[PDB]
């Protein structure tokens, strides 16, 4: 039972021909064609707008009033056939509303003067036949439209009364129609401006299908947090979304996040950007990807999925023009570069004629802040007016966003092994195929022998990719960390299951960065200098463990004076790191430990820390080994010259805020220890 | 924690060679086959049974005493490892029967599993991504990555310290002599698994476990993880697929739409690889071939659950059902009542070719039909079946006792779709196709991590794989609906089986009587008395009919009166009672597709004293328990028979008072039943 503005509503009766789907527009057009081809004279617009929402028995009524069988027969004809080739025409929103209605609870039909073999075909076509119990035609009924039968006998076979239903309507006929049978009616404009009388009669009207969602929808519980290996939605909705980096996070967390959606339905096609054109191709060849999580061997299945090329500017357009939500899963390196092909993709959003949200996925403190001033200068040198730039970056959500799941991208060589095998099996499989539909089963011989035609052709094209029901393709190893944590603004993320909303993002991003991000850098670098290429058996080693619970003691230290507030939390925080390490088998110190100067910035996770515990008189010891395995690690594995290294730790040093006697004592202590482990 | 013989388990490090994969017999038959080709004779099963833990050298001097001094024996074993890569590239590591089930146990009760394999790091990874085993195992050791191999416990001790654990925490499987004293000294709990070779008596004492098989371990296993929890609508079937086949001898409403789902979830770790499944509809056969796969319809939640590693096959064509009944671990036979005579014959066939088949296993025979003692039918005609084919008693009666023929209570209504239906699916399916082959008709850059020559090969695999996958890309968001089902879960099947004990979605009872009871009262007799109303007032189907309050009422009013009676008679099914009670209400809400000629039928059996109907009355009216709806669904039982059947007034009366007098109740008691229900009957004319 759903309380919608304050009424107990327990079914839904919906019409077909102008609120379900936009269908009334393509027989107006045909009906027109139809009559010219046949009798000569076309129709008056004053006929075919009087006809809406009228069975065809009953136009026909209207027909001889004012002055039909053959025309409509190949108006029908004309419909069907546009429908075989562009598909259904369905209204934006539909999908949404019909499964919500549904898991309310609420027994739902369709009241449609369309006939019975056309109504059906549609329904089936458009995939929303599945959401209904009963439907009433325009055939069973003896008095259709504007007489209430239709919608009477529906609520009937729904087994409620009619003022217990909801009623949605496009017609000026059907709109009386529900009214006369004192339902809860509701008016969705299509193609007829509503009248004062029309107006009245309904309880509730809205301009589109989408507007009443938004008001149903504050109705509509919000779903809670997924657990690992919950299911994503069947039905798609019309809207797309956007990662701009098909990476470990972007293809191996944020995919997730997204496919999972707000649990009633799920983004038509997710569009993926990427360099790596082995990736590109071989998840466009497959057809969807999997992301592995190792600790429970589960291996999930993304599907449709898009992968694009990051320099093809067309497809890059093409994904921020309609993309109602993007996810930037890039590197700092590539921010700077990137942010000319985002500004393009913003005007030419602006260019066309929904908001966006706009997620920033970025390990560093004040990310966004990175991205909108690189967004700015680039918007600026294209647009040359800071009147169009000003309103593009105030008209989408900028979210800040603290990933905490710990994500693998394959390497090309694992990826290439697993093609080389996967391949192989195809191979096979194509010799086992090798190489007619008799009975004749309650169908006529035409049938019969159409149906082995497309049963064929069809084993012709499907046998192939049988194989795809045991092999996968992974690309992911992710640990079963499933809340992302992002700023408030966006409506959109508010309804996002996997999405948690919370405040001072700043504060947290800050903690994250010392004492998650900083811990995880140092121990790797510690870990790849004593010969571990996993993260998860390098914790095996009493000693990594030890130096990662030594770094821990001495970072927590010096957050509880800057940030006493979070004080009580950084215990939680702090085993919550230790314990996704632990079992961290198939993440590898190399991607932990990547721009190790890039981390040993003043202003970064590594000497922002040291330069806490200095100015409070803390322990830094364990710090000041991590940051020479740093630079250890950067000379020896990376090979950058020691030259470089030291030209880097003295600038970096000269910028923390320290004063001249123990920035020099910094130096002095931190190149002692360089070279003590070199030799 | 997983619990194995009083030992706390936290870890798992398996051999790869001989323990997971049966890759030693396969070595046995290349080295066969390689000797074939040069030196013209095949090397003796009894010299490579010799060669058996012996390393390379001494294998070779063997081979020298035996065939000669020059035979070419470094050129016959790198023959046999080329047709040992070329056999396992394209048809698979031939893994050990029941590994995959043993993985899945250990995995979901919470171990940290390893590999501790002899083999070169680079050849061990592609063999268990060939096999699909490696996303069960957290790190590989490897014989190039050890100072001392096997049967040194270096490989072991490393394996057990990166998982974190001690060695005495992990189970350490393991085939070779070597590899045991390895797995011994290391300090691991050590599972010993026979191979090819039976193992000399040293190991036998050394290992702290042993075993003919991975089978045989399985079976030990399964009495230390526990059978999973019935499944809700909506979860998930098992990802990993165990080697076991099994039937469904009748792809109908209640085989493809109920049994499909109760063996896809199967024991919730694993799931069978193949479900063969037998129908007459060409149409059905073809169509599920077509898409390899099938789905069922939930219209109260609207899910579509797929049901893939489907195969379905002709009744007729006797190779396919042979290959059923010879290659099934477990059969459901869901055929109607008519159709068991005819299908007795093709089942004897069956089972006969199973015993003559060298199919070792017993078979488990589940009984679908809703019928009381339905079994009887079924083994009767298949006794004589039987004998008319093989004409000997012993082997006839041999058959019959050596599978489990397990009776069956099922409480899922559902609906098979319409030839034409499936026509108007399979014409809206192929415009969709034809919509995306027009799109498919509408490039590996510079990788610089890749060399030139597997750059290219690179191309050539994602090109033949896209140009064979991409048409079937549409799949992902299509399916074939062919069953429009209820939400019942729970089947109830006769215990004896050992098959069936992990199997989640069923409910084992010691006897079917007390379910069957239930079932002939609760559900069978409502159903029938409501269907009797539901005519009288002339509807077509109970689906329409509960639109009418009077018709609904009395269905609720009904079931109440029923399992207050039954919750007394059987108080150890009260849970079931409640269940069944709101699981019939959903059902009938919108019953259209099947009408009340069908569970209207028969009335007068239907009323007789220990039958759905009057039985009910008897119990509640010696507990003293509201009986007045049952009283009226006995009435209208009385008044269909008169009305539409064209019986008597004087033999419906006749009959009623004969089976008053066989109730168990008052004089006084049986008087007054009389009295009040011939006057509810009089009524219902007018
Ligand atoms: N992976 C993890 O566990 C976590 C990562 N993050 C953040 O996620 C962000 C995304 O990086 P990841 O996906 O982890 O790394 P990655 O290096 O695997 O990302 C690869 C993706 O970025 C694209 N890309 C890389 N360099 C590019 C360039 N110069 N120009 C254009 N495209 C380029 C590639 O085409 C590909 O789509 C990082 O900034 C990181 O701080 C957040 C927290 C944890
Ligand atoms: N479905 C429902 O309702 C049910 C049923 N049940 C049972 O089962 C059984 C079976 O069902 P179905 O419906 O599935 O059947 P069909 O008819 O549909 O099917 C059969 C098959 O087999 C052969 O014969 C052909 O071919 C086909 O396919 C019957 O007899 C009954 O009694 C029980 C419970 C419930
Ligand atoms: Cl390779
Ligand atoms: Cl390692
Ligand atoms: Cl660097
Ligand atoms: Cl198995
Ligand atoms: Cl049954
Ligand atoms: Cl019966
Ligand atoms: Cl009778
Ligand atoms: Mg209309
Ligand atoms: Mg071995």
């Amino acid at each position: 039972v759903l309380i919608f503005h304050g009424k107990p509503v327990h079914g839904a009766i919906f019409d077909m021909d102008g609120t379900m789907f936009d269908t009334e527009r393509l027989r107006f057009q045909t009906l027109q064609q139809a009559s010219q081809e046949l009798i000569g004279q076309e129709f008056s617009h004053e006929y075919l707008m009087q006809c809406l929402g009228l069975s065809a028995t009953t136009a026909e009524k209207l027909a001889q009033r004012l002055y039909y069988k053959e025309i409509r027969k190949r108006a029908d004809e004309m419909e069907l056939e546009h429908i075989r080739k562009h598909g259904v025409p369905i209204k934006k929103g539909l999908v949404q509303v019909l499964e919500r209605l549904r898991k309310s609870g609420l027994r739902m039909a369709v009241a449609t003067s369309s006939r019975r073999a056309i109504a059906e075909e549609y329904l089936i076509n458009a995939n929303v036949y599945k959401f209904f119990d009963v439907i009433t035609c325009g055939d069973e009924v003896e008095q259709g439209k504007p007489h209430p039968e239709i919608f009477l006998k529906a609520a009937s076979q729904l087994h409620l009364d009619a003022n217990q239903c909801l009623m949605f309507e496009d017609s000026e006929n059907g709109l009386t129609s529900a009214h006369t049978s004192k339902g809860l009616t509701i008016l969705l404009k299509d193609i007829k401006e509503p009248n004062d009388e029309m107006l009245e009669k309904a309880h509730f009207y809205y301009d589109q299908m989408y507007d009443f969602l938004t008001d149903l929808d504050q109705f509509i519980p919000v779903m809670d947090m997924p657990e690992m290996q919950e299911p994503f939605p069947q039905s798609l909705n019309q809207l797309t979304v956007g990662i701009h980096g098909f990476g470990a996070i972007g293809g191996g967390y944020i995919a997730q996040i997204l496919s999972h959606w707000d649990g009633y339905t799920k983004p038509k096609r997710i569009i993926a950007s990427t360099r790596n054109s082995l990736f590109r191709e071989a998840v466009n060849a497959f057809g969807t990807y999997s992301i592995r999580y190792g600790q429970f061997s589960y291996d999930e299945r993304i599907e449709n999925m898009s992968i694009v090329d990051s320099d093809n500017e067309q497809q890059m357009l093409e994904m921020y023009t309609h993309s109602s939500l993007i996810a930037l899963c890039l590197p700092e390196q590539a921010i700077e570069s990137e942010s000319k092909i985002i500004a393009k993709g913003l005007y030419a959003r602006f260019n066309s004629q929904e908001p966006l949200t706009f997620l920033i996925i970025l390990n560093k403190v004040g990310a966004k802040y990175l991205v909108m001033k690189h967004l700015k200068e680039a918007l600026l040198e294209l647009t040359n007016d800071e009147d169009v730039t000003e309103h593009i970056l105030k008209e989408h959500y900028f979210c800040d966003t603290v990933v905490n799941r710990m994500v693998s991208k394959l390497s090309n060589q694992n990826l290439y092994r697993q093609l080389r095998i996967k391949h192989n099996f195809l191979e096979q499989h194509l010799e086992d195929v090798e190489q007619e539909i008799e009975d004749c089963n309650k169908l006529t011989p035409d049938q019969l022998n159409q149906a082995s035609i497309y049963v064929d052709n069809m084993r012709r094209n499907f046998q192939p990719g049988h194989i795809l029901q045991s092999m996968d393709l992974i690309l992911f190893h992710s640990e079963t960390d499933m809340p992302i944590y992002v700023e408030k603004g966006s409506p959109l993320l508010e309804k996002l299951r996997q999405v948690v909303l919370v405040d001072q993002i700043t504060d947290i991003q800050l903690i994250k960065n010392r004492l998650w991000n900083g811990v995880h850098a140092m121990l790797a670098w510690y870990a790849s200098l004593m010969g571990y290429e996993s993260i998860g058996v390098a914790m095996g080693d009493h000693l990594v463990k030890a130096f990662a619970e030594n770094l821990i003691a001495e970072v927590k230290q010096g957050l509880a004076i800057v940030l006493p507030n979070y004080a009580k939390d950084l215990d939680r925080m702090s085993q919550s790191f230790l314990d996704s390490c632990e079992y961290a088998f198939k993440d590898p110190c190399q991607r932990v430990a990547r721009d190790p100067l890039r981390k040993l910035n003043h202003n970064e996770r590594v000497m922002a820390s040291i330069a806490v515990n200095i100015r409070h008189d803390l322990p830094y010891k364990n710090l000041l080994k991590g940051a020479a395995l740093g630079y250890a690690y950067a000379i020896q594995f990376l090979e950058i010259e020691e030259t470089k290294a030291v030209e880097h730790l003295q600038q970096q040093i000269q910028n923390l805020d320290l004063s001249t006697a123990q920035r020099r004592q910094l130096e002095a202590e931190l190149v002692q220890l360089i070279q003590y482990l070199f030799s």
